[PDB]
C-alpha cells in the first residue's frame, strides 16, 4: 500500500485493488490523467508516460524528480506549526499566485495541498489558486512518500498536455489507464465521449486501455464496447476494460 | 393483480388500489398517458380510450391488438440466451433506429424495453432511441401478459395524440385517469402541468369526473387546488379527485 | 426559549444556544435579516435595530408594536374553525394580494403564515403571494407570542431596507448579527454574499463586532476568511469578527 505525497480527500485508493486485477500487462504505462499518482506508485511497469493538463502539477513533479534533496529540505520548513493558521495560509496563497519562480511555487504548492480545504486543487477565472484553509489537526509532512516518488520517477517522463496528446504517445508495448474527472451524478460531456472514441481507436491497434468513472447511463453509453466491471463501495463505480 | 408486459421500474405498479379506491365508476375509461397500461389492465370498464404521445408505443399496442400471434411468435425469438449481451443489444438498437417497418420495430421495441437500462424509454434529439444496455441477467419473456393485453384490448381504441386531444373525447358516460410525467422535486413543461389541471376543471364543470396522480409538492398543490386531495405514503404521492 | 409568532419554514431554533454563546455584548443589537425574530426574542439588549427587505414583514411588525390589542382582536377572528378549508384559504389569499390597506394586509398575512404550506413566504413574478393551502389539522393562534413580541418591540426600531443600509446604522455601542439566506450546497446572489462579509470587515475595523451564520462550505470559508470560525452540528458555521 504506497501513499501519494499529495492528498486527495476524494480518498480514492480503495479502487486500487480492482484497478490492479483488471489492468493488463506491458512494458509501459501511459496515464493521461495522472493526478496524485497512486496507480503509478503501486504498479511495476518498466517505464511510465505520465501526463496532466495542470502545468503546476507537472512542474512540481519534474522538480521532485530532478531536484529531490534541495526540494525536500526547502519544503519541510513550511510544516512547522507557526504556519498552521488562516492568516499565514492566506499569506502563502497570495505569494504563490504572485510568484514567477517555478521552485518556490512547487514548494508552496505542497503546502496548499496539505493545509487546504479537502486537499482540493482549484482555480478562479483569473487563474489564481482558489481553495481556502482546512483547519486540520496537524498536517503530516510526507517526507517518506516524497523520496519514494522521486525514486520511482527515474523510470518516468512527465508531460503537461491534454488526454488526446498523451494518448497518442502509446505504442504496441504500452498500456493506457484513464482516471478522467468524474461523470455527472472544466471537463465537458463531449470530452468524456471523445475519451471513449480514442480508446476504441487504441484497441483496434492492439493497445489495451482501462477507464474509471461513476456507474451511470451516460457512462455505460460511452463505454458500450468495453467489458464492464462494476465495483462496490456512495454509488458504485465502473471499470471499462478494452482488450484485444 | 395483472402485470403489464412492459416493465417501467419507476411508477412500477405499487399504488394501484389507492387509485382504484378513488377512481369513480362509469362506462368508459379515458387514459391520456396510458404508458405501460397498469390501470387499464386492473380495472373492468365496459370500454377504454387509451392514448399517449409516443408513436412507437401506440403502434406497438395496435399491433398487439390485431396481430396477436404473429407478434408473440416473432417476439419470442429475441428472448434466447444468444441475445443477453451488449454486442447484440447495440445491434438491435441500431436496427430499430434504422428500420422503417412498423411490425419489426415493434418487435425490437419490446426487446429494448426488457434488456435496456431500467426499462426506460428515451430518445436523443435526432429522435433515436438512446437507452444503453441494462445490467441484470435473467431475461423474462412476458407471454401471459402479452395475451392478457390483447384480450383486454378488444374493448379499446389507441390514439397517438397529446393529453388535450384525448381528454376532449371523454363524454357523460366517461371517466378520466391522468398519470402525467412527474413534477420536479424535449419534456413535459410546467405550463402543461398547469394546463392539465384546467382541462380537468372544464371536465367536472360538465359532470365528467377526473382523477390525477403526481408527487405531493408545493407546485402540485397549487395546480390541483380545486380537487379533493388525498395523500398516500410509500416521497409522498398525491391523488386529486374532481367529483361532480 | 421564547417562541416566535411566525412559523419560519417551521423554524427549529437549532443554533440558538451557540449564537448566544458567541454573540458579544453591547447596548444595541442590529439585525439586518430579522426574519421571524428568534434572536431578538431570546436576548436581553437594551435596544434593537431590526430590518428586512421584506416589506410585509416590516409593516406587520410595526403594527404589532403600535396597535397591539387592535391587532390581536382582528387577527383572532381569522382563526375560527369556519376558515380552515381550501375555499377560504384561496379567498383570503386573493383578498390579500388585492388589498391596499396595510392593517388589513397584516391580519391576512398571519392567517397565511399559519394556514399555508410549510409556512413559507413566497411571491410569484407579478409580486402576488404564491404559497398554496397547507391543509393542517388545527392551527394554533399564537396570542401569547404576539403579546410577548409587542412588549419586546417597545425597545426596538423596525426598518424595511437592504443589509447595507441597516448595517450602516451600527455604532460603537452596537453588535451586529447576520442571518442571510443560505449559501448554496429573485435570489440573494453570491455577489451579495461576498459583499456582506466585506461590510463586516469594515465594521470590525471601526470596533463594532459582527457575527454571521451560514452553512459550512468551501465558498463560505472563503468569504469569512478573516473571521474566527466555529463549526456546529449538513454542518453549520458561525463566523465571528472580534475586535
Ligand atoms: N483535458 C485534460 N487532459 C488531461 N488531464 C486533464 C484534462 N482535464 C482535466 N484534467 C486533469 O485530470 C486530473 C483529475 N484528477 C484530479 C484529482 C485531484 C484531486 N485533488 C488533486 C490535487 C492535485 C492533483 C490531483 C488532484 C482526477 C480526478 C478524479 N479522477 C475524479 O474522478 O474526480 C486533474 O489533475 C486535472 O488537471
Ligand atoms: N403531452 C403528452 N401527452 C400524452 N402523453 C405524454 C405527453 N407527454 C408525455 N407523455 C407520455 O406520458 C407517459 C409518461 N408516464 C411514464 C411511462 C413510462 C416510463 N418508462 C416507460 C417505458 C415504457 C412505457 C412507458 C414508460 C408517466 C410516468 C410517471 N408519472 C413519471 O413521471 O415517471 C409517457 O409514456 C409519455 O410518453
Ligand atoms: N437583501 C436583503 N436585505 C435584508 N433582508 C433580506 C435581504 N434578502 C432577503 N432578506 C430576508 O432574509 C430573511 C431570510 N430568513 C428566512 C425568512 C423567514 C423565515 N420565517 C419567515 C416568516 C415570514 C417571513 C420571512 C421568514 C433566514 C435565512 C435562512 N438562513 C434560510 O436561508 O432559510 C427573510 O426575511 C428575507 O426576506
Amino acid at each position: 500500500k504506497n501513499r501519494a505525497f499529495l492528498k486527495w480527500a476524494g480518498g480514492k485508493y480503495p479502487l486500487l485493488d480492482d484497478i490492479k486485477r483488471h489492468l493488463p500487462k506491458g512494458e509501459c504505462l501511459v496515464e493521461p490523467f495522472v493526478g496524485a499518482g497512486s496507480v503509478f506508485l503501486n504498479t511495476d511497469f518498466s517505464r511510465y508516460i505520465l501526463a496532466d493538463i495542470n502545468s503546476d502539477l507537472i512542474s512540481l513533479y519534474n522538480i521532485v524528480k530532478m531536484r529531490t534533496d534541495e526540494y525536500v529540505q526547502a519544503a519541510r520548513e513550511l510544516f512547522v506549526p507557526e504556519t498552521n493558521c488562516a492568516e499565514v495560509y492566506y499569506q502563502f496563497r497570495e505569494e504563490f499566485n504572485k510568484s514567477q519562480d517555478p521552485f518556490r511555487r512547487a514548494v508552496l504548492f505542497l503546502y496548499l495541498n496539505r493545509y487546504g480545504y479537502n486537499g482540493l486543487c482549484r482555480y478562479n477565472l483569473r487563474g489564481e489558486f482558489n481553495v481556502p484553509f482546512g483547519r486540520y489537526k496537524k498536517p503530516y509532512f510526507p517526507e517518506a512518500e516524497l523520496y519514494h516518488f522521486a525514486e520511482k520517477a527515474q523510470n518516468a517522463f512527465f508531460y503537461c498536455e491534454s488526454y488526446a496528446d498523451s494518448m497518442a504517445r502509446a505504442d504496441d508495448a504500452s498500456v493506457v489507464y484513464c482516471d478522467p474527472p468524474y461523470a455527472p451524478l472544466s471537463f465537458t460531456l463531449e470530452q468524456q465521449a471523445h475519451l471513449a472514441e480514442i480508446a476504441e481507436g487504441l484497441v483496434e491497434r492492439h493497445i489495451p486501455v482501462l477507464i474509471s468513472n461513476h456507474d451511470t447511463m451516460l457512462t455505460r453509453e460511452w463505454y458500450q464496447r468495453a467489458k464492464l466491471h462494476v465495483v462496490k463501495v456512495k454509488v458504485d463505480e465502473l471499470l471499462a476494460l478494452y482488450k484485444p
